[PDB]
């Protein structure tokens, strides 16, 4: 598998107040940096998501997301995720990308930092995709404790077969 170009980074929200945590920090490649969803005051609520544009290049159709958490400390990762991807010629942009569709993958992330890969359907479409990386839930301050509100991604990309 080959990575796959990433551009129109968006996000449900983003912290910049707490700490340096902008949507961008999940696509520099640079696992020492991440984008963590705002939790000063007004803060946001679950679910959280990330959208970007995927371009495989043409006749090619991406074959997986790849999700690396932050990589300092636990602090409740992600534990009930979802990915839609939609063509990219539905939209002029990630921004008004308006419906999503059914999820086209679901995963239950173990309580890790390591590096977590979401296999994708051959069904999607081929070609320029938009895609959606969503946390429904998220695992606890330990394993066993109740899930965290949050959501923190150092890294997220899709990939192709090469
Ligand atoms: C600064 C610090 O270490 N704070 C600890 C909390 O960790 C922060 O949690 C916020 C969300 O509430 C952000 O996720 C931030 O990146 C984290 O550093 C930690 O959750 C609690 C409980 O252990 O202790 C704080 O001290
Ligand atoms: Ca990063």
């Amino acid at each position: 598998t080959k990575d796959v170009e990433a551009s129109d980074y968006a996000a449900s929200s983003q912290e910049t107040t707490g700490e340096h945590a902008p949507v961008g920090n999940a696509f520099d490649k640079n696992a020492n940096t991440f984008w963590h969803s705002k939790y000063s005051n007004p803060s946001a609520n679950l679910p959280h998501w990330l959208a970007f544009k995927a371009s495989p290049g043409e006749g090619n159709k991406i074959a997986a997301i790849t999700h690396l958490y932050r990589q300092d400390k636990l602090n409740g990762p992600a534990k009930n995720v979802a990915v839609y991807v939609v063509a990219a010629s539905d939209a002029n942009s990630v921004a008004d990308v308006t419906n999503w569709g059914e999820p086209v993958a679901t995963a239950e992330f173990p309580y890790t930092k390591e590096l977590q890969t979401i296999a994708l359907p051959n069904t999607i479409p081929s070609g320029d995709v938009y895609v959606k990386f969503q946390i429904n839930d998220a695992w606890g301050l330990t394993e066993t404790s109740a899930g965290v509100t949050w959501a923190a991604v150092a890294e997220l990309a899709a990939t192709a077969k090469a």
